[PDB]
């Protein structure tokens, strides 16, 4: 039995080497950063909901610290984790690596995990709920994980839940049918279509097939009808079957004074308080702490920070009771956006909700097409 | 303030232009910034009514409507006739639902049915179906024009104006009509549409004429022929069947009717001339099917409710009192057909007269015009469909010569060459003038096309790729499968030999296309299905519980660029193919760490090179500062679930003497890391080296002849040292090689004299033809070779005889490769064993195809890396044949065996 299963698996995996890649056949192959899969069952459940027998799903665990690999204990624990995953009826592969820190292990997994064409192209990581009351080095490493994911051409998906992800198996929200609630999609920027593909595949399961999908797109106050018509036409060309389209004409409006003050206080303990010197003469103080923010950087990114804090209000007043909130994840340029600022943006976009909030971002490459080549 | 969202950022908002590959009406096609830009530092068109509904409706309507349907309803009755019509309609409607679903997924271009099938199912089946469809349409035009010519000949003969003879008149009339049709079609699609609309109007007028005639009271002529206007008695009597003649069977009527009304793809074959095909094809096709079905049912019922089955046709057969004995209902209206019924010799009535529908109608010439219009419309539709489908097929370039056709022309790329080819084929088949033995073949070709359409829909639905998002959601994959299966069953039930011919042609064309390996990548359910199968079986393997009963040698071959060292890949693939996983690992030193599109292109090129050598392996490339780190990454993460490597295959670095010692340090470190990861190590050495920098040849690609494979088993590693040569010896290139095992089985393991070696060899079922014992290992080697070894190791000596163990590492802090005097004196006997074993190997295995030796192991810290490399060098040196130094994982590989 095992021999025959291995033979079939190997034959088909090798045969897949001959098949060429096409946009019509694009599949989201997810590398889920779960650690021990029983610690964060919400991530596993959510990813397996839309990945089940549709695309590759890998649960990545990084064993921090130095060790001479091998040993029978590593295999025993890997077998235990695989058994736990199988008991939950989750079609996923468990993969663990040994590295000095989380960033190195994630890099190893993103570089080597997979088999031929069956290799991940999306990174799914949980939100760092405790990023403020923690050593800034950890925050820098987390943002560096995101940066490495982008550097490898991966699509990034950040999952946030109100109570966090770290906890007979545990039961999560994604094991129960959502019902008539709505999946709210905020397609603010063109990333290729990942922001839409993930919710579309999610709604193709029986647990989310009853949810009404709402798409929110930015626009102009004097061209709302035209923008709505154009976006509806685009969605119909994609044949995604999304119900409602809303246009937000006030994303550039200045946010309330209380919320901007809250955002300012959030990054207060990361202010390097040195933004009156040349960038050349400001990296000396960052040599040991490459996470502080310089007043020049804050002055340049003020508009983007305000846009983040205002998008939070827009989401709060629209998606208060949705079953899922999908927001396009903003991109911060390397070297011009300190890890603290990126973390603050991610915290500000998703807050004060009851969030199954997903921040998605494709690699700027089309994953949808209205063509049959 | 209140300006356009996105005016103050590099990121762009979603717009249609970012996804279109067409020509931008305004300026050029805008392109969204690449991820590195944001990241990183520093022509007439037709509507659905005139384009699809009219065309499909005219295609479905044929001559059976006027000349056969009344006969079928007379023979089988109204109920059985409705059953036949409904069965045909279920088949056709399932096919239409499938085509509608397949036709709403992206934007469809010119190519009609062939385009949809090929783009949804792959070039393999698509090309064969396209060729068959084009040929079938080119012959259907001839069949329809022959029907029209036969009708014209019958009319002329009835009028007494024949030209030459019944057979030749058909030839002349058909040739002239087909020429006129060709002229009409070459004038453009506007004139073709005008002609289609004219024929539709003529058919509608014919229907109105028949309906009006069926209501007026019956005249003496009509009455004496069975027509009596709607009567409850006639309707009731005409419900049960009344079979007659050699064809009076249900299957006979079904075979007459079904192939006559199935042409539902007429509208979808001009998809390149529609405005919004995704909106017009489904609606038009389904409406056409519904309306044609309604017309068939209504005609059947009305004709069966008005005409009796038998009628003499003579006006003298009126019923009067005194003479004759009336029989049947016909004698209740004052008509006596008793004599005809008794002798069964009357030529009038629903069952005996073939033109009863024309007699009933108020003007027979209108019925004749309706027949003319139906036949000509079918011929024109077939001509246009064949031309368009063939032009698309030739555009795709799946065949070696048909490429000539397909040259579009002014404005609309009209395939004039395709029109000429179709007209030539139609004329050639008309010249025969006899097609009763060819018509079943064409019908079965159309049925094959229907089955392929249905299977395309079903396969796309079952695969469920994320790109399969049809906007028409009123289909069922199970219904599509039933439609395909029933289409094949009907094809075999009608003209089974014709069905065999059609299936054989389809298979031959598919085999040709598959062998030709077309260079088209459209994205099909077949590729998505291949991915589905791979994922499903990998997950199934993962589900199976871990157990030792399925050991396989899963090799991670460090080849760098695969074309650089093809000997390594060839050797590993020899014993890995069809048995276990093989991964070709390539490490890129690289400045920093990134993966741009160029890296993906290079990886695709390497994979293509690997697949062009018929080698079953995965190419994996990683970025690392040095080779050792890349190998660590590969050994840590490479693989998927249970299909992960457990053997490391690396080449011998013959340049270690002349190179920075840090490089040899890192090489030995790679070996030690593989050992520490519970990997099996396998070092390959050749006198010419592995780096050879179409396909380069390699000694492993050739026959080995009678040369012998020599194994020097010096340590019990679990069986890999013997597993590899055994697996190698099962191939057709190593079969003639005689395997010799020089069993120094267990040096420091209490080896048995003769019993244990033979027992283990038998348990390995290796067919070891010879077993030799070489106990002359501890013997001191010749002084010359000892001096050679001393010379090779001299440069790495640290000269630390008087220095202690505690202080030796001090000067080693920056040069850990250097040897220590105490280390030299400790690894002296074990170092001379290497030279002695080299002596033995050199004297025994000098004409062997392959040499396998146990890989020495160097203990970390107390065995300097340079000394380990020296041992490896001395062990395998001066040997012409390839040398493989192996050391198993200490895990029982005997479980691999049956
Ligand atoms: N050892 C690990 N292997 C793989 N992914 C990890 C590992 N540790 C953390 N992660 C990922 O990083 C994310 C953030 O983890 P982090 O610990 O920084 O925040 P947290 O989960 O709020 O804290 P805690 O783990 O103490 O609950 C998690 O969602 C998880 O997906
Ligand atoms: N970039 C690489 N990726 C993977 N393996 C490598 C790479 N470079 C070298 N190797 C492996 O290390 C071995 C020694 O290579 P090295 O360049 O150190 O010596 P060499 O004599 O140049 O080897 P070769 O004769 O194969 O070129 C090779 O047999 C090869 O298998
Ligand atoms: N012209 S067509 O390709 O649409 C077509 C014609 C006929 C069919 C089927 C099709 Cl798809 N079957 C019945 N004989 S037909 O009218 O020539």
């Amino acid at each position: 039995v095992q021999a025959g299963s291995y033979n079939l698996a190997l034959s088909y995996s090798v045969g897949l080497n001959e098949v060429e890649d096409h946009i019509k056949n694009y599949r989201p192959q997810c590398l889920v950063l779960t650690g021990p899969p029983n610690f964060r069952p919400a991530l596993v459940d959510f990813v397996g909901t839309f990945t089940r027998n549709l695309s590759l799903m890998i649960c990545g665990h990084v064993l921090i610290g130095p060790h001479k690999q091998r040993m029978p204990e590593l295999q025993l624990i890997a077998n235990g984790h695989t058994k736990w995953l199988n008991k939950r009826k989750i079609k996923a592969f468990y993969s663990d690596v040994i590295a000095e820190d989380l960033r190195r292990g994630v890099q190893i997994l993103m570089q080597a995990a997979g088999l031929g064409r069956m290799k991940p192209n999306i990174l799914v990581v949980g939100f760092k709920k405790n990023w403020q009351s923690a050593h800034p080095a950890t925050v820098e490493d987390y943002i560096g994980i995101l940066h490495d994911a982008f550097d490898f051409n991966y699509g990034v998906c950040v999952m946030r839940m109100r109570e966090g992800l770290n906890v007979e198996q545990a039961t999560t929200i994604f094991q129960s049918e959502q019902g008539k609630k709505t999946i709210d999609i905020y397609w603010l920027f063109d990333d290729g279509g990942l922001t839409l593909l993930i919710p579309y595949l999610l709604g193709r399961k029986r647990r989310w097939s009853k949810c009404k999908i709402r798409v929110f797109v930015g626009g102009q106050i004097n061209r709302m009808d035209q923008e709505r018509k154009a976006i509806i036409s685009l969605l119909s060309k994609f044949r995604l079957g999304f119900h409602e389209v809303h246009i937000l004409p006030d994303i550039n409006q200045n946010p309330r004074a209380e919320h901007t003050k809250r955002f300012e206080d959030m990054i207060a303990p990361f202010r390097l308080n040195d933004g009156f010197k040349d960038e050349a003469t400001v990296n000396e103080m960052r040599r040991d702490c490459p996470w502080k923010i310089s007043d020049e950087e804050i002055t340049k990114n003020r508009v983007k920070s305000l846009r983040q804090v205002r998008l939070n209000e827009i989401v709060l007043d629209y998606s208060r009771d949705a079953a899922l909130i999908v927001i396009t994840l903003p991109i911060g340029r390397k070297g011009k956006c300190p890890s603290s600022l990126y973390m603050a943006w991610l915290e500000t976009l998703s807050q004060d909700l009851r969030p199954p909030v997903i921040l998605i971002r494709g690699n700027q490459e089309n994953v949808l097409t209205f063509y049959c080549q």
